[PDB]
């Protein structure tokens, strides 16, 4: 669904056509112009930071597993006269249907029985979903994996790829997967009894000897040597594929071109009307493509356990009965060939689409975790009272669609009830502590994270602890679309905190509130503050993550209530504006003004420039030629989004209904 | 009838097409959240459990026995013009009908003869059925019987499959039965005179390979080795089975899949034109699918003796007059053709129309069970006032579909008074001792149960007396539509036990109908309370299920004086998510609230999720409105043209519509 | 075939049965891949106008040429100036004007796609054989690419890319007879034509 | 700004390509182009007394179209306004006070 995660790129973003990927890691932000204003009791003080970067890093590694499972049929690309007066499929219209369009009579009863067996278990979603992947993996098949590089890298503890990813070798993408070819037959017209479980398809022409070597290698198992994210683990999808084509089909080649895989994609769209199939497809892959680098050490535990990937069984019933499919399709909504059009055009786009999509699902996941299981939105009830559809289960795409309703804060609909792709939300579903293993770099380790050997030393390999599972990335794309008092990602704000009285030189902070607001204000200013958390008596710094540079209260690394004791002696200057103070006096008053975005991306240490021409907008009206809204909202999905009332905890959030 | 059976199901239940069977158990029930609340003069306190599943246990295995009756004729379906003012065959416009005809002149007045006793032989329900059978086993045939499994168990007594069915061996349901196939002659047109007690039926065009496979199985001995429900004891319908077919019947295949019997089925009931004699085979199937497992041990004196299924004799004399029907048939009810329609395009729906059949029936005859003899509507006449037509005899869906009405409170009508199928209400009025079988677990169980030994070492064969049956099945699907205090299925319910502080916990319950109410709430609260019986000395515990966890009344096994000592210091707390009785002390007041309701279904101990598209409420009108329609736009290519539009590039090509 | 006539004619075309019987003409188009039509050369310097396979060919060789968009088979005769589009120009009056400068000497630039078609089109209706180069890719274009129509279509330059067109207007060769001869221009350029009667 | 085909933007038309250099000059980018015509390279950085670009630094009387190097764009002298890569369309508006 291209709309709709087009929508999500800030507004003043407009990215080119093609993007030359060289490397396994891109960082993306913007660079902003910050006015910091600064009043306390001793005085005044103005300054400007002229050029501030932040940003997120994504990268293509994450380890997934594929299953076959039985899903919704996707009645979109039938003729439109077996359809009744309402959106139901009738068997007393098929038998017409079939009747009228053939000389040779004797076979429709036959046929009519056959046919209400298999319309019911239409899907090819599967198939274009594996051909997606085939393209990128020649396109981008040149990025390496190599197994003793680093995963995070802070400064006191480290995570190589060894680690999160055993049963691996050193391998680039082309080298990772050797697949085999299933047979593709062709159907004689003439055979009477369908075969069971073998789908046929249509085609225009005859099918190229390149074309014949995709179909074999779609249809076949992954089994892949590297962890990669377009190239995970799938099962078998079947063992023959008939091919209802006039002139006969030539032998497998052997070699392909990424530029023959989007030639057999727009043919096997345009003979079989699935064009609704692909757009189910586009969004599973949005979600698969790119994973988060974690923004803190604790931010690991997402990625430890494999997320299942849920891929419809393949059925099509097209190539037996090409009567059922004419010139006069069945389509819900207008705009059904809106995202095909799209993906032709502008194949590098997807990119894009999918750091938007994976950004705002791993930030809404960030408020979801610190529900409190006590009120009725909660972690295990939030997707259910969300959908108002039928679908077969709450899993895969309904769960990360109700996520991006959640930030967005506006309805988002699809034509058919989907439940097909990656579900995220199984870390956070278990009331079990996490196991992240880890390297200690330096000695003073045990005192920062919460460490199972309180004594190490550089080299050992140990264990940390994870309880609740903090933000794994900051809102960059999705910056001030709507402000959350946790993240605090205002575009204006003034922040006014109280200064705890320093006795000696150290300052204690009671309330949890007012510590947020402090070392928040202390870090703008640039100011590497170190705070002693008395209950559990381990170190917190607002120097955590330096790619974005905020302070989020899950640093603190605890769970529950607390008081802090503030070093203000050993209060280090590592960025210093002309606004920046060491001494501060009464009540603090900081007014600052973002002004000047400009989007900028970096891979491998360089900035990786856009190439190409302009994108020119495509899109479809609600009306070509269709006088009344037959409104049929009966099976179309309706995901209703939950607002964040703030209340005075500030450790817990709550959802209402809006 | 589709419709009345479709009524009976939940308004929360949207059921979907298809359902992948792979089991013979299967625990269909609800999730309802349940707000429990235990008030004491020392405070309240309050329970919650999200997710409490209400289950019955359906199997697909049950002993049951056909014979072959004598049954009134079905005369739907002869053109309209023999019959009179009345509704019955007035002799002379047949004589005058085959006049007027293609018959051969030489036969007229020989096969006006018989006309009087061979136009009354008009039962094809006998045929429909068996081939309905044929279907199902081809389906679901994957579904295992071990002989050495359990049947039922509670912890104390245990039932196996070997006590219940022996001269059973163990083997899977496409391997149990062997078919033998009967002769499939062709009907020659110049017979001398007609042959009676061989039926001849119609059919379009030629007679397939595989058709001639089916038709000779469905007229044939079902002798199994496995006790099936979808595969019990039939004899030979027919030794040999005439076809009018003047395109030449084609010799048997051998093997057919199950959508080659849906051919079968369609081809025969429109070239007969019998409709109502399909709906009278639907309405049997659905009564002997699926049998229940009982809910208590001493619930097996239901399935102790094999019930009796009234098959009537195939007889059908079409062949021979092939005039007399056409494209004009006379019918009673309008709505004549709904059954059959339901069933093409949705054939697993009966599953859900077979267990809301039984759960209807096994309730109200739980209820029926316990009324004295000296009563109006008593256990030998509740059938007789009810019935309100002129059936042979009351047996076989008469009897069922009285308790239906009685059960759901509303005027069943069917368009015949056919009396064919199984027979329930047979150890009911027997009014004798049933003695069922039992191998104990541990070494206290004749205590709980009235068994024949007082003293009985683990590992032994028992036997159980049942004098008053006990109900098989609680209501689910029928859940406070239209409640009893018996089984007390309310939404909210409370129960107030006056105890006095001088009293050390010991309460006596002199009404039983509190102590009903009592037992059963303390269990959804998980609290294993064990009363004593003063007078006669014997022990009842409230868990006595692990399916629907209620406490009835007849779970005390004996009807006597009720005076039951609840010792409320051994009251020990069994299951999770419970509400905790200390030390209680003054009067107890228990409630609960069931607010919400949402379908679930499990087999071999993992989620059975319902797959395919979403069934609608077929109606006569949905489809003769597309008849009314009739595609009335002309069927005349017109070829609409599009105007090339230039713009800025002038190398790309733009059209507009206009 | 009726459906692309209602197109070119444009009119509505009814039929009393919707019969689905002949010959299928859109094969090549739909495939959407490259064809390798096979040729014999007659001169040496072949592959520098064609795409050819080979960029050094000795005279009576087979080679191949890799056609990538299918250009026009035929162009509009019976329907010439029915249903006008300005691809193929086929208009009774048309004209064109190049703006030169005295200080250029004689070398033109077209920066424009639409206007160098219809110069090098009515220069061959002159007689005038007009050679242009395109600046980007290196590759040469002539006006005179065929003997039937004596017209030129903007798919004779065989690529899709940026246009730069250098023509050069002091090596213009008169070729037919019936022809206006330009010995040497100064300033602005402006041709036109008018067709009055059809036999 | 023209597509970047493989690093190289063609400037087809006159004017344009005098207002883009003009830009690329005042940010403080040194680009050098190539005439596809006469072949020889035109650099904006022609003189440096006088902060600006002139048409006739082409040093090339008629018509022609420029290939222009976006790889090899160095970065002479950056303010905080200065970018490498232009994106669409480039508006500049700049103002002069305090002469001395």
């Amino acid at each position: 669904m291209s709309s709709l995660l087009n929508s999500l790129l800030p507004e003043y973003f407009k990215p080119k056509t093609n993007l030359n990927i060289n490397s396994s890691r891109v960082q993306y932000g913007f660079n902003a112009r910050i006015d910091m204003q600064y009043e306390d009791d001793s005085g005044t003080r103005k300054g400007s930071r002229p050029n501030a970067f932040m940003s997120n890093t994504v990268a293509f590694i994450g380890n997934y597993e594929g299953i076959i499972v039985d899903d919704i049929p996707i009645l979109d690309g039938l003729r439109a006269d077996i359809f009744d007066t309402h959106g139901d499929l009738d068997m007393g219209l098929v038998e017409d249907a079939l009747s009228k369009s053939t000389m040779i009579r004797r076979n429709v009863p036959t046929y009519t029985a056959y046919a209400s067996e298999l319309l019911y278990k239409r899907n090819l979603t599967s198939l274009f979903y594996n051909m997606l992947r085939l393209y990128y993996i020649k396109k981008w098949g040149s990025i390496k994996y190599e197994k003793d590089a680093i995963f995070y890298d802070n400064g006191h503890a480290c995570l190589l790829n060894r680690q999160l990813f055993p049963k691996s070798r050193d391998a680039s993408l082309e080298s990772s997967l050797s697949l085999p070819e299933a047979e593709i037959a062709m159907l004689d017209p003439g055979l009477e009894f369908p075969e069971e479980d073998v789908p046929a398809i249509l085609w225009h022409g005859r099918v190229s000897s390149r074309a014949t070597c995709i179909l074999g290698q779609a249809c076949s198992e992954f089994a892949p040597l590297a962890p990669f994210s377009i190239a995970h683990y799938s099962p078998q999808l079947t063992r023959k594929l008939f091919v209802n084509a006039p002139a006969g089909i030539e032998p497998s080649s052997g070699r392909y071109t990424h530029e023959d895989v989007k030639d057999a994609i727009t043919i096997l769209v345009s003979a079989n009307q699935a064009y609704t199939d692909f757009e189910a497809a586009y969004l599973m892959l949005a979600q698969t493509l790119v994973s988060p680098v974690p923004r803190t050490a604790e931010a690991s535990a997402w990625f430890i356990n494999a997320g299942m990937v849920n891929m419809p069984t393949l059925s099509c019933a097209n190539g037996y009965y090409p009567a059922l499919t004419n010139v006069n399709p069945y389509h819900r909504l207008d705009t059904w060939k809106d995202t095909l059009n799209h993906w032709v055009a502008y194949p590098d786009m997807l990119f894009y689409h999918s750091v938007a999509m994976i950004e705002s699902c791993y930030v809404e996941l960030g408020n979801v975790a610190r529900v409190s299981d006590s009120d009725a939105i909660n972690k295990y009830t939030f997707t259910e009272l969300s959908v108002q559809g039928r679908p077969v289960m709450n899993r895969g795409i309904i769960v990360d669609l109700t996520l991006v309703a959640m930030r967005t804060g506006r309805e988002i609909s699809l034509p058919y009830p989907v439940s097909c792709g990656l579900t995220r939300t199984d870390a956070l579903l278990q009331g079990t502590e996490i196991h992240v293993p880890v390297v200690v770099k330096d000695i003073d380790m045990p005192q920062y994270y919460n460490a199972i050997d309180k004594d190490v030393i550089e080299g050992q390999e140990t264990v940390i602890k994870v309880k609740q599972l903090p933000p794994a990335m900051y809102p960059i794309y999705t910056y001030g679309i709507n402000t959350t008092e946790f993240y605090s990602d205002h575009f204006e704000d003034q922040v006014q905190v109280e200064m705890a009285p320093i006795d000696n030189g150290k300052a204690v902070f009671n309330d949890a509130r007012k510590f947020s607001k402090f070392m928040s204000i202390m870090r703008m200013m640039g100011n590497d503050v170190t705070a002693t958390d008395l209950v559990t008596g381990r170190k917190v710094s607002n120097w955590a993550d330096n790619s974005s540079g905020r302070f989020l209260y899950t640093d603190v690394k605890y769970e529950g209530q607390t008081a802090f004791l503030v070093d203000m002696d050993t209060v280090k200057a590592r960025d210093h504006c002309w606004v920046s103070i060491v001494d501060p006096n009464g009540t603090m008053n900081l007014s600052y003004k973002m002004t000047n975005f400009r989007a900028a991306m970096f891979s491998r240490n360089k900035p990786l420039y856009m190439t190409g021409g302009s994108v020119r907008t495509i899109a479809t009206g609600n009306y070509r030629d269709a006088a009344e809204r037959l409104r049929a909202m009966d099976e179309t999905l309706r995901l209703k989004p939950f607002k964040i009332t703030e209340k005075l905890d500030f450790r817990v959030a709550a959802y209402a209904i809006p």
